[PDB]
């Protein structure tokens, strides 16, 4: 015997990563990182799916991967549109 000595897995944390998704807004929202009015017609900014944090497309890179904090009490609402053929 005396064989079989190894072990030590390691990897980044893909869970902490932000799930920001490029989406449009209907109201004048302000970034969460820098804090500046978010203008634009299509793909104005980005919004997470876990922390629903609105941030600029270029701000997402600056925002700290740190995602999943339970230190918030505010929660916005989502709207929907209709169509016809
Ligand atoms: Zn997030
Ligand atoms: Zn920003």
């Amino acid at each position: 015997g005396s064989s079989g000595s190894s072990g030590g897995p390691d990897t980044d944390d893909p869970r902490s990563k932000h799930k920001f998704k490029i989406h449009t807004y209907g109201s004048p929202t302000f970034c969460d990182h820098c804090g500046s009015l978010l203008y634009g017609l299509i793909h104005q900014g980005m919004k997470c799916d876990t922390c629903d944090m609105n941030v600029h497309k270029q701000c997402v890179i600056n925002v700290p991967s740190l995602c999943g904090m339970d230190h918030t009490e505010k929660r916005g609402r989502i709207y929907l549109k209709a169509e016809v053929a």
